[PDB]
């Protein structure tokens, strides 16, 4: 049921999604171990992910959350990196896409920093890196991230350096409490609370 529509680089929508990718790169405390060493990306393609059934599943849950939270879905656009991006865009998010060992429990994790999601493209901790060269910092191989619409609802705030949401909450927010430059990360515990809106194909770029 999924079709992928290419955006033109001239399209304002391409440009605004690219800007969110590039502008939310940061340095990571692993010195690039998981995701590679880079300050920016080479964006190769941005595609809109269109699936009516998955969209309706998302908006149905969004309305339920909204109604439980004074008509406020608390919807964000957030990055998700996973070796399972291809399954996600066809079948939707579900329990198989959860990070069982995540610091906020077994849920599906999203980041404000694109560079954080980039650390997960080849698996937890970058796995063994790219399939072709076994390099977590590969500058040749094409990578993919999702830029997703995510319903947070009432989000449980965790200050810090598939399970259930905390009672009375629809998500968890992981607030950075140490690294002053890090943006927030978020966890949802139901696949229906995220829609994979854009598929971004890119390379990390070797700094000069
Ligand atoms: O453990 C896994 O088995 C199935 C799939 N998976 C997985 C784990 C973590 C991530 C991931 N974890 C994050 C943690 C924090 C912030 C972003 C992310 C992010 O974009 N992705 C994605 C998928
Ligand atoms: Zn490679």
């Amino acid at each position: 049921g999924t079709i992928l529509i290419d955006l033109s680089p001239d399209d304002k929508e391409f440009q605004s999604v690219e800007e969110e990718m590039q502008s939310t790169v940061r340095e990571h405390r692993d010195g690039g171990h998981a995701g590679g060493i880079f300050n920016r990306y080479n964006i190769l393609k941005i595609q809109k992910v269109c699936n009516k059934k998955l969209w309706e599943r998302y908006t149905h849950r969004r309305k339920e959350v909204s109604e439980e939270n004074h008509n406020h879905a608390n919807e964000r656009m957030l990055f998700h990196g996973s070796p399972f991006v291809n399954a996600i865009i066809h079948k939707g998010f579900d329990e198989r896409h959860a990070y069982i060992g995540g610091m906020f429990g077994a849920g599906i994790y999203f980041a404000e920093n694109s560079s954080k999601s980039n650390q997960y493209v080849y698996g937890i901790g970058g796995g063994t890196g790219c399939p072709v060269h076994k390099d977590r910092s590969c500058y040749i191989c094409h990578r993919q991230l999702l830029f997703c619409r995510v319903t947070l609802g009432k989000s449980f705030l965790q200050f810090s350096a598939m399970a259930h949401s905390p009672p009375g909450h629809h998500s968890v927010t992981g607030r950075p409490s140490v690294n002053g430059l890090a943006l927030a990360e978020y966890v949802i515990y139901r696949g229906e609370q995220a829609y994979p809106e854009y598929l971004i194909t890119y390379q990390i770029m070797r700094p000069e």
